[PDB]
RNA sequence: CGC
RNA sequence: CGC
């Protein structure tokens, strides 16, 4: 089989069935989507894309199931189970759009507030499209997979279930749905890859040692469910991982300028949406916000759309182009403040678009000259339990931030924007900004 | 000052003038050109672009020039001098085209064999274009630079001189011309040695920090040359070895070079049908964008995706080559050879080679089926000093086939071996 | 506001 | 033929 040499995992061995899924346009698309979205414009080392991360997730998913399979043959983990987990690891991010999280986290809710969309649902659709347009089903049979149920298994590891809700594997293998993405504690192999990979590219330092965690993991009975468990001695490695997670969020994922830049890209896309045409199945033409509705079109929707707007000459694209040009010139939106919702609702995606109006409609009655419209405000909604076993008894067990930026960079609008912001938070009973 | 946190160097401090140069479309362009070109298709960690490298080179350039001047005040090293050497470091790669070296190393020769072009020449043109499009001359003045002679000094660091052939700085500051690009020891190699090892997972045994703090300018044959300390000779060996490990394992990688030639082939078949708008509304091709910097500003690795996502029927041939890269149905390796004792093959003759292979001889193959790739790399000449006496010192040629059946593959092998006989080249191994 |  |  083939070896891919990754700076984080060294030599990666890929089963020939994984190679065939990788060597498709639907998987090679991930080479053109930056892992950290606009974070590259803030961190020059963060040039990595979804592709190499996905190889890493596919690789760690395998190492874990194969480690668990050797130390616990009573789990009856087949080599078909291994491949289904690796495929799910490879393919979990297939549905990511331009600038990863900025696309489904901010662009799609602002452009189509009525539509519900996640990158995970995109991954399922893209995976189904990847199989159908490349004849992967026979290659799966050739290598021992049973397509109808194994494809069901792979999709459920990605997006979740549609008593025991799953239908790809029975209850005696429930621990398999915990590897690729863990919806119950947030410890999965995908986190392991990008902690290490993002640290590597940001120059932040990573104390967590994923290999020791794999070496000592075990499946155990916890409330009559089979769950993967860490050794009781290894709590120190887990403390390190959580500290790395907190550093990456505080330093990189929630960086002030990096988030501002994400909203500028989203602004440019929104101004371009009516004029960019992406050709989907049958020659039908889609927009940036509607490419998610046709997988052929989505395949051709990547970070490229930044440069296609930046390089365009079309007069209708001028407004969008000038937003991208201000990023290059480093004339960004200006930070106004921050807040938190007090024991309150999740500010919901359907409401993201109404937010700039509320801020402008707020009444700071300490009245000054300048007044601002909704188009001048950006509102940024940033959305953000381990069982152990002792070695003497091996199968016995033991939120939202809201930033406001202003598109006008004068002293007076920024002074006024602050007054509107401080007023808006009182209206909704948010914490006082300062 | 503004700080940029880089994984190779930690914190980089940028003088306000450098920020002004960096925050232009001409410099930001470098975010959209892979440092290793097609090598990303073999090394998934090699996603790095020319931009981050260029910041490293400016940083390393300042470190060296600043450490010399503080340790040897007799060198008369101004802050004008430091800023100029930083700008030269920041901008030395401004002229790189799509997929870095694959552009001027193979494409421009195959598309316009008449013209003799280098990315360094592009960097001079792109720099001049950068300075005028963003009003950098007044900013240079408000920070103590004399633009007319300093722009010459920056240009000369990047491309070289047109007796003392330089006109940006006098001979008593000859050493300043050795920092950005040189004997082959300069800060540019230092950054990409470290940067490439970091993304490739190869180990870099050279420590540039140790070389920097122990470096001294000394007189050697009437010229002031930058000299390493005697005890750093072991560091120099490690430097020369990681350089050679990077070329043999990464830059001259077999599949990555094959992929580079597939992109080049795609570009030549797309060349007559892509239009890039340059100054005055004039239109240019991938091959002529080099003659107009406004157009060149918009020619990045994005030209790869424009072809790949194109629907024009006239771009189908180029599109299908790129689509063959995604599927991993690549050209096939036939063999390797070298011009032993022979005249090195020159760029102007690159396009003649695929027909010379079909020339020299059941199934027979035409020039269309042959790719000929010419791989170029480009002890002494480095002087050391002792502590007690601190002022005195002491081509590859590969052939690929486009038809991948075993019958055409064995045929192309014989075309190749015979072609080397006619041209006095080595007989390939197995 | 590439602290 | 991302040894
Ligand atoms: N708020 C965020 N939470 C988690 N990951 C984020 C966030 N913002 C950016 N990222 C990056 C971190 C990783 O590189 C990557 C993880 O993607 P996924 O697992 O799909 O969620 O996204
Ligand atoms: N033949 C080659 N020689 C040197 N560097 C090369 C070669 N091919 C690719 N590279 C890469 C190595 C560095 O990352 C970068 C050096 O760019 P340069 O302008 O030569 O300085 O290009
Ligand atoms: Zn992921
Ligand atoms: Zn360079």
């Amino acid at each position: 089989m083939k070896v891919i040499n990754d700076p984080i995992h060294g030599h990666i061995e890929l089963h020939p069935l994984l190679v065939r899924i990788i060597d498709t346009p639907q998987f090679q698309r991930l080479r053109y989507i930056k892992q950290l979205g606009g974070g590259y414009y803030v961190f020059p080392g963060a040039s990595h894309n979804r592709f190499e991360h996905s190889l890493g997730v596919g690789y760690l998913a395998g190492c874990l199931v194969h480690a668990l399979g050797e130390k616990q043959p009573e789990l009856q983990i087949s080599e078909r189970d291994v491949l289904c987990v690796q495929i799910a690891g490879l393919c979990h991010d297939l549905g990511h759009g331009p600038f990863s999280h900025m696309f489904d986290g901010r662009f799609i809710p602002l452009a189509r507030p009525e539509v519900k969309w996640t990158h995970e649902q995109g991954s399922v659709m893209m995976f189904e499209h990847l199989i159908n347009s490349n004849g992967i089903k026979p290659v799966m049979e050739q290598y021992g997979l049973i397509p109808e149920e194994d494809i069901c298994f792979i999709k459920e590891q990605i997006v979740g279930p549609l008593l025991w809700p799953y239908k790809g594997r029975p209850e005696n293998k429930s621990f398999l749905y915990e590897i690729v993405s863990n919806k119950r504690n947030g410890i999965d192999v995908a986190k392991w890859d990008y902690f290490a990979r993002d640290c590597h590219h940001l120059g932040i330092q990573n104390n967590f040692d994923y290999k020791r965690f794999i070496k000592f993991a075990r499946v155990c009975e916890v409330d009559n469910e089979l769950r993967i468990c860490a050794r009781d001695k290894e709590v120190g490695n887990l403390y390190d991982m959580f500290h790395t997670r907190n550093s990456l969020h505080r330093r990189a994922y929630q960086h002030k300028v990096g988030n501002i830049i994400d909203t500028m890209i989203t602004d440019a896309f929104l101004k371009a949406d009516d004029y960019i045409e992406i050709t989907g199945a049958g020659g039908k033409k889609y927009r940036i916000s509607t490419a998610i509705d046709d997988m052929e079109a989505y395949t051709k929707l990547t970070d490229n759309i930044f440069l296609e707007i930046l390089y365009s000459t079309d007069p209708k694209l001028k407004d969008a182009r000038e937003i991208l040009k201000q990023i290059e010139y480093r004339n960004l939106f200006k930070y106004v403040g921050e807040t938190q919702p007090t024991g309150q609702i999740k500010i919901k995606r359907e409401d993201y678009e109404s937010l700039p109006k509320e801020v402008a409609s707020a009444k700071p009655k300490v009245l000054l000259d300048v007044k601002l419209k909704a188009e001048d405000f950006i509102v940024d909604v940033i959305n953000m339990h381990v069982s152990f076993y002792c070695k003497t008894a091996p199968n016995r067990a033991i939120e939202q931030l809201i930033r406001v930026y202003c598109k006008k960079v004068d002293r007076k609008s920024l002074y006024a924007a602050r007054q509107y912001f401080v007023q808006w938070c009182a209206d909704r009973n948010f914490t006082k900004p300062q």
